[PDB]
């Protein structure tokens, strides 16, 4: 199957973490691809599902400026949205919706029992529910369907280190997603009590993250982009479970190309591997400051310092993961997760073993 450009041109994309207005050249193809570039590209390669406008609908508004439209897609279980003379704004938003709809062409609210509120966001709330039929618990992501809409594909998407989506059902006004719940708390906790983690213990959590990210990259062709210490829970045995609770805005964990609103890919995930792993092995964020203009400046501009404790392999790995330039960042190459798996700091490891959970958990949750 081949595809052509439905429409293209310059667009003003609005920064999410730096809310300047930015010029980007976009092109929509009839695979669903909607991608913006730093400048008018040449050959015009398998893009990520992130840049696909499937299951979307648009919008128009004159704030902060008069010519503006908005897209809101339901990616997996999350709702994402992006903010971009007035005549075009009714042809662009014509084509995008066309392809979106063209691309679309191809358990009830209570077996569950409310337990507590896990969190709330612009687009909804996350709930703990006991299954009244089973007893074992779940998290339930409840999105308001009128922000967007105003398949058991979820058995393929099983990975030992990702929280599983077990049920998704709709009702009168809400979109519900029932994902599994890990018992053993999240790292942010256990790292506070421990202050820092050995390289061995950091190699355990990093390895399981890499397995999960490899899986999302190769199999699902999506970047996760939200890798942060607080998004890592443990199951009852102490193994990783990466959470999926995005309700709107989740910065210290985002890569330069993301805060700048440039082209990004699988590399933003490895950057975050860098930050999460640096944070484990050092006790501190690599880039922090109470002031946000300083925070962004550190991440984009400044070098990273290593405590003297750190072995040569551990810092070769962190330096590479935390390169500012994506095409130079360890993992940003064509082989992706493999060049991480093959770095010397992970020497000896056979990765089918990590998948199978043959690795010894440094920390057993009391559950
Ligand atoms: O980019 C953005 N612009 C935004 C603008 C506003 C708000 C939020 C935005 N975001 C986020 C959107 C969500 N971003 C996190 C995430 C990534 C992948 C899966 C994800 N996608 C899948 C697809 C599949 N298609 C077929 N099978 C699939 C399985 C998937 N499994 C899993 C997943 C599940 C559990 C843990 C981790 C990933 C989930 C969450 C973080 C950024």
């Amino acid at each position: 199957s081949d595809v052509a450009i439905v429409k293209e041109g310059w667009l003003h994309k609005r920064g999410e973490y730096i809310k300047t207005w930015r010029p980007r050249y976009f092109l929509l193809k009839n695979d669903g691809t909607f991608i913006g570039y730093k400048e008018r590209p040449q050959d015009v390669e398998a893009p990520l599902n992130n840049f696909s406008v499937a299951q979307c609908q648009l919008m128009k508004t004159e704030r902060p400026r008069p010519n503006t439209f908005i897209i809101r897609c339901l990616q997996w279980t999350t709702v994402i949205e992006r903010t971009f003379t007035p005549e075009e704004r009714e042809e662009w938003t014509t084509a995008i919706q066309t392809v979106a709809d063209g691309l679309k062409k191809q358990v009830t609210m209570n077996e569950f029992e409310y337990l507590k509120l896990l969190g709330k966001g612009t687009f909804g709330k996350v709930i703990l529910v006991k299954e009244k039929a089973t007893g074992r618990y779940y998290a339930m992501k409840i999105l308001k369907k009128e922000v967007i809409v105003a398949n058991r594909v979820l058995q393929n998407s099983r990975h030992p280190f990702l929280t599983a989506l077990k049920y998704s059902f709709q009702t009168h006004d809400r979109l519900c997603f029932v994902m599994e719940y890990a018992n053993g708390g999240e790292l942010f906790f256990h790292l506070s009590r421990e202050r820092v983690f050995s390289e061995d213990r950091a190699r355990f959590y990093g390895a399981e993250i890499v397995s999960a990210l490899d899986y999302l990259h190769s199999e699902k062709n999506v970047v996760y982009r939200d890798l942060k210490l607080e998004n890592l829970m443990l199951d009852k045995d102490g193994h990783i479970k990466i959470t999926d609770f995005g309700l709107c805005k989740e910065p210290e964990y985002l890569a330069p190309e993301v805060l700048e609103d440039n082209d990004y890919g699988r590399a933003v995930d490895w950057w975050g591997l860098g930050v999460v792993m640096y944070e484990m092995m050092c006790g501190r964020l690599p880039f922090y400051n109470q002031d946000h203009e300083k925070l962004f400046e550190l991440i984009l501009m400044e070098e990273i310092r290593f405590p003297r404790t750190l072995g040569p392999e551990a810092k070769s790995l962190l330096s590479g993961l935390l390169k500012k330039d994506p095409k130079q960042r360890l993992g940003g190459g064509s082989e992706d997760a493999k060049e991480i798996m093959q770095h010397r700091f992970f020497a000896g490891i056979v990765w089918q073993h990590v998948y199978e959970k043959k690795l010894s958990p440094p920390f057993k949750p009391q559950v």
